[PDB]
C-alpha cells in the first residue's frame, strides 16, 4: 500500500473513542500495562466496526497477569498481548470515572512536569491483588466482563511495515529507552540529547508526521493530559531513535 506522509488513527476511527483517550499509570511502574490495554481498547473497536467500544482494565492486566513481570515494578510487552488472547482483560476506567468492571485504584499525579495534579514523587505504589471482582454498581460478573484477542505478534523492525500495521489493524504498543531529558519533555519532536538511561518505557504509537522536513511518530504516554503535547509526544522516525522501531508488539481479535 501507499503510506501516506502523514497519519492519526484519530482521524482515521474517531468513533473508537479510546483512541483519544490519554491515561494516567499513576505512581505505578505500569506503562507496560497501559500501553497494552490502551491498543487492546482502540484495536477491540476498530477491527470490530466499532462493536466493541470499551475501555478495557488496566488494573486487571497489572493485578492478575503471572507471567508480565513484577506489576507497579515494571513488565514485558509480549506475555501482556498473550493475557489478552488467553484469559482476556475485563472493563474499568480511571480512578476519578469508576466505570467499568475494575476501575484503576491509584488518582492521577504529574509526572515530573508542572499542572493541576498533585506531584507523583519518587513512592511507588504496591502492585495490586487481582481480585477478580466487578464494582457493586456493574451488573456483569468479572469472567463475563472479559473481552479476548485472537492473536498477538511482535511487528517487523522496519519503519514501513510499522506504519502499514497501525494503517491497516490500529495503534500499537512500543517499548523504547528512556534518558533523564525525556523527564524535560514538553512540546515538539523528542530525540536523546542528554541525560543517562532511567530504563525502558512502554508508550502507544497512533501515527506519524513530518514538520519542517523532520519526520516523527506520534505517541500517547499514560502520564496524563498535563505531561507533553496533551498528553501525546512526538519522537524522531526512522532511525530506530531509543529503540522505538525495535519493541513494537500488537495482536488482533479475528
Ligand atoms: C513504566 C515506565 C515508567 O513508568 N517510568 C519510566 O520509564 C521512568 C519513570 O520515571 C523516572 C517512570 C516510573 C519509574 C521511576 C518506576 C515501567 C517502569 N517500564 C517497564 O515496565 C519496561 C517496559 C518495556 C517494554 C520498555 N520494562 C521494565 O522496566 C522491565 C520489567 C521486568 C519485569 C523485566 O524491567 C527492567 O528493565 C529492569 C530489570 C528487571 C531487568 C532485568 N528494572 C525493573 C528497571
Ligand atoms: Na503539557
Amino acid at each position: 500500500v501507499e503510506i501516506p506522509s502523514s497519519f492519526d488513527s484519530r482521524k482515521k476511527w474517531p468513533r473508537c473513542k479510546s483512541i483519544a483517550t490519554i491515561r494516567d499509570q499513576s505512581r505505578c511502574g505500569s506503562c507496560w500495562a497501559f500501553g497494552a490495554v490502551e491498543a487492546m481498547s482502540d484495536r477491540s473497536c476498530i477491527q470490530s466496526g466499532g462493536k466493541q467500544n470499551v475501555e478495557l482494565s488496566a488494573v486487571d492486566l497489572l493485578s492478575c497477569c503471572e507471567s508480565c513481570g513484577l506489576g507497579c515494578e515494571g513488565g514485558i510487552l509480549g506475555p501482556a498481548w498473550d493475557y489478552w488472547v488467553k484469559e482476556g482483560i475485563v472493563t474499568g476506567s480511571s480512578k476519578e470515572n469508576h466505570a467499568g468492571c475494575e476501575p484503576y485504584p491509584f488518582p492521577k499525579c504529574e509526572h515530573h512536569t508542572k499542572g493541576k495534579y498533585p506531584p507523583c514523587g519518587s513512592k511507588i505504589y504496591k502492585t495490586p491483588r487481582c481480585k477478580q471482582t466487578c464494582q457493586k454498581k456493574y451488573k456483569t460478573p468479572y469472567t463475563q466482563d472479559k473481552h479476548r484477542g485472537k492473536s498477538s505478534y511482535n511487528v517487523k523492525n522496519d519503519e514501513k511495515a510499522i506504519q502499514k500495521e497501525i494503517m491497516k489493524y490500529g495503534p500499537v504498543e512500543a517499548g523504547f529507552t528512556v534518558y533523564e531529558d525525556f523527564l524535560n519533555y514538553k512540546s515538539g519532536i523528542y530525540k536523546h540529547i542528554t541525560g543517562e538511561t532511567l530504563g525502558g518505557h512502554a508508550i502507544r504509537i497512533i501515527g506519524w508526521g513530518v514538520e519542517n522536513k523532520a519526520p516523527y511518530w506520534l505517541i500517547a504516554n499514560s502520564w496524563n493530559e498535563d505531561w507533553g503535547e496533551n498528553g501525546y509526544f512526538r519522537i524522531v522516525r526512522g532511525r530506530d531513535e531509543c529503540s522505538i522501531e525495535s519493541e513494537v508488539t500488537a495482536g488482533r481479535i479475528n
